[PDB]
């Protein structure tokens, strides 16, 4: 495979290069060199298989002959060990379920496939991941390379940002994990990892690289679970089938789009935010203007600044499409209890995120279309506003219960890469 930078198109590199680098030069992100494209048939074959080896043949199709596909299935298998279920919500729209994995996030799939990657790709190598996290990436990181001899991560997240059930998950492990919580918002988390890329002394000594969506393991592993959806609907659906998907940084909605460029049939995509809507407002007016970063209930979701945005850009320049088809919406929090409490009445439990992506499509679904919306969490991480907004008492899932009452191990920082890069260099 080959990838370029979307800030230099002569700055190219392979799949394995870009897996074990990270970001490209001034904090660039890659971008896939081809877009391959699947046949009808080959699609049409493809979704009758199984989840684990159709992923792989997804991957391949990007890979190509860096890695056997016969290989590429042996570590999918190993990191796909949960499925993706569509859950009927309404006779004309389905919940994409992807909180069936250990940290109860989409996160999981790329982050267990990204692991699977490197160790494959870079072996035992010595290295450092820097990830941003504003909820789930942190715990889908910290589970999937805790314990590897050769790693250890640093996740940085805004402090007082997240639930506490979300910072339970992943700052009470300690050991190969180290937390800190920065006093500042995830869009400054993330600027600080990225910002670490440009350190070369830093890079080299610790042997820098993030699991954020930032490496292209976890974009394209993300495009898999779209197939997967598609496999579970009627064939009557297959030809009209709007996806709504809640969007913070972005990344879940590229690897959307990706899938599509691959040839699965995707009528229309909805990108649902909260009230950070910097993309809503720029699909509307064409002006990029990021409003500060403002705390909701969808706290995930609260980016300001989609760092995956350019690569959306890309995709639909180069794939030739219009933005104008890129269906949009932005949700608030009173509309988005109100929706959760809806959805109840429909004999679903559900929460903020996924609530914002199903108050878009449930107001842009049009008759004779089916709708999705995914369930990127589970709900139980979020228990104390889904038990208040809901009005019923919720149980912890194993996987919650278990560090629930755990202490936190987080370190506190201010938004300073100069302290950042000490605590980092003092926790070697
Ligand atoms: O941190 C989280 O839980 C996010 O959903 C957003 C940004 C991280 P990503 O780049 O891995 O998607």
């Amino acid at each position: 495979m080959k990838l370029y930078n979307l800030k230099d198109h002569n700055e190219q590199v392979s799949f394995a290069q870009a897996v074990t680098q990270g970001l490209g030069k001034n904090q660039g992100l890659f971008f896939p060199h081809d877009l391959p494209e699947f046949s009808l048939t080959e699609i049409d074959e493809m979704l009758k298989l199984d989840f684990v080896t159709r992923s792989a043949k997804i991957l391949s199709a990007f890979i190509g002959d860096e890695i056997p596909q016969e290989i590429l299935e042996e570590r999918v298998r190993a990191a796909f060990a949960f499925p993706a279920p569509v859950a009927n919500v309404e006779s004309d729209v389905g919940c994409l379920e992807l909180f069936h994995g250990p940290t109860l996030a989409f996160k999981d799939f790329g982050g267990r496939f990204m692991a699977q990657m490197l160790t494959h790709i870079a072996g035992d190598k010595p290295v450092t991941i820097l990830t941003a996290t504003s909820g789930d990436t942190g715990a889908a990181v910290a589970h999937a390379f805790y314990g590897l001899p050769n790693v250890k991560v640093v996740i940085l997240y805004p402090r007082g940002k997240i639930s506490p059930l979300q910072e339970k998950l992943f700052c009470t492990l300690g050991g190969n994990i180290e937390t800190v919580a920065i006093d500042g918002d995830f869009d400054a988390c993330q600027a600080l990892v990225k910002q670490a890329f440009d350190d070369e002394e830093l890079k080299v000594a610790l042997g820098l690289n993030s699991a954020n969506s930032i490496n292209i393991s976890r974009l394209l592993a993300q495009i898999c679970y779209y197939f997967e959806a598609v496999a579970q609907l009627p064939q009557e659906t297959r030809n009209q089938l709007v996806v709504s998907v809640p969007s913070g940084n972005f990344g879940d909605l590229t690897a959307g789009l990706l899938a599509k460029s691959l040839g699965l049939p995707v009528k229309r995509f909805i990108a649902a935010t909260n009230v950070n809507d910097t993309v809503p407002r720029f699909l509307h007016d064409g002006q990029w203007s990021p409003k500060a970063t403002q705390a909701t209930l969808s706290n995930a979701m609260d980016v300001s600044q989609p760092n995956n945005w350019p690569r959306v850009e890309e995709l639909f320049r180069r794939k030739i499409w219009q933005l104008k088809e890129l269906g949009y919406a932005a949700v608030d929090d009173e509309t988005t209890q109100q929706t959760m409490r809806e959805l109840k009445e429909l004999g679903y439990t559900s929460e903020p995120h996924a609530a914002v992506a199903y108050r878009a499509l449930r107001d842009q679904l049009n008759p004779g279309e089916y709708g999705l919306f995914l369930g990127t969490a589970h709900p139980a991480k979020f228990k104390e506003s889904v038990e208040a907004i809901l009005g019923e008492t919720l149980d912890l899932p194993k996987e919650l219960a278990e560090r629930a009452d755990l202490p936190l191990l987080s370190h506190n920082l201010p938004a300073d890469f100069a302290a950042l890069r000490k605590l980092m260099m003092n926790h070697q």
